[PDB]
């Protein structure tokens, strides 16, 4: 645990490093893509690391080749984009602030040549027990992205990617395709033992998208994806989903917090919750309401499990006191809410799909299973 990154050297691209003076380290970048290796990459409280980059779409890769888990307690700022790779993991402290146009923290490595060719695929080299934990504040400029990729990813603080994307991913491999400085798409493949993505804090991608994906192996009923806080992607409805949870083909996806994709001045967003076993616990709240129309919430599959782009669950359990709301609030039709499984759907919660107060028809709700169905909750899908 040091106060500032040390042992830095530019090994690809063109740039310069200045050690701390006045509690701030300055890293200047000349090329569009730059690689710096670091003995360590810690930032103490009250200290800043400032990247001065040629373009908001420039990328600096920072690889820790020393031994310690990165301790980021102070500030990291950049006008462009920053990748931080540490096989031993990263902790962002309660006071930490990271503010960039796009930020990746990964325990999986990337090859220098791939990165300098703008082929952003990360895999291999992680140490056993390495996690990425955020207890501070990670934020990007509008349209940027934040990607945290490790065997275990935990957010108890705040992540904000307005008009952009947040991706928390526990997988063996992750590939980022960037388009004009924005995150165009993400592919995650390969299972990881004890894979875990947990959000006790706040993830907010206003007018953006949040994607949480954990791929474990042989969990039985160990949790792979746990959201006890708030995931919010209010704004324009997106066909590919405003909030997408994917627990893979093993383990439990547990929601006790809130997934929020509302749109007071339009149609509600789309929330997709996938996994093998999904538990919507008491107090959980999935809301995709819209002033001009309700949104779509799919838990365990699409309508009757016939959406190839949504994984079909084996079991879905919605506890009493859990709620889903796809209502239209002002004018327009209620949205669509689906609980689906292949083997067992136990519905004890509340699903709302009302039409607008000033007009509109009730929405469409399905609580079903290819196998066993226990439907004991409440569904309100009526006009006002």
């Amino acid at each position: 645990a040091s106060g500032s990154p040390t042992g830095g050297q530019i090994v690809a691209g063109s740039g310069s490093i200045q050690t701390p003076s006045g509690n701030q380290m300055n890293i200047h970048q000349n090329s569009q893509n730059m690689v710096a290796n670091w003995n360590s990459f810690d930032i103490g409280k009250g200290n800043t690391v400032q990247f001065d980059q040629p373009s908001s779409s420039a990328v600096a890769l920072n690889r820790v080749v020393g031994g310690g888990e990165s301790q980021i307690m102070g500030n990291l700022k950049a006008n462009g984009q920053v990748f931080l790779v540490n096989p031993n993991g990263v902790l962002f402290g309660e006071g930490a602030s990271v503010s960039t146009s796009g930020f990746v923290a990964s325990t999986r490595d990337i090859k220098n040549d791939d990165f300098m060719n703008r082929r952003y695929t990360f895999s291999g080299g992680q140490k056993a027990g390495a996690a990425i934990v955020n207890q501070g504040e990670l934020t990007t400029n509008a349209g940027g992205y934040i990607v945290l990729a490790a065997d275990r990813v935990s957010n108890s603080g705040t992540i904000r990617t307005p008009g952009g994307k947040t991706v928390l991913a526990a997988s063996e491999r992750i590939t980022l395709q960037l388009d004009n400085g924005g995150l165009m798409s993400v592919q995650v493949t390969g299972d990881v033992v004890n894979a875990l993505v947990e959000n006790r804090g706040l993830v907010s991608a206003r007018d953006g998208q949040v994607y949480l994906t954990a791929l474990g192996r042989g969990m039985l009923m160990n949790t792979v994806l746990n959201v006890s806080g708030v995931v919010e992607a209010s704004g324009m409805h997106r066909q590919d989903g405003n909030i997408v949870l994917d627990g893979g083909d093993s383990g439990v996806v547990h929601l006790s917090g809130t997934l929020q994709a509302d749109n007071a001045s339009g149609q509600g967003g789309k929330v997709v919750v996938q996994g093998k076993n999904i538990l919507l616990d008491k107090g959980s709240n999935i809301t995709a309401t819209g002033g001009q129309g309700g949104g779509e919430v799919y838990v365990g599959g699409g309508w009757q499990g016939k959406d190839s782009n949504i994984r079909n669950a084996d079991k879905v359990v919605m506890q009493g006191g859990a709620r889903i709301d796809v209502s239209a609030t002002q004018q327009g039709n209620g949205g669509t809410a689906v609980l689906w499984s292949d083997s067992y759907t136990n519905f004890h919660g509340q699903i709302g799909a009302k039409g607008g107060e000033t007009g509109g028809n009730g929405g469409r709700v399905e609580t079903s299973s290819h196998g066993n169905l226990q439907a004991f909750g409440t569904v309100s899908a009526s006009a006002a």
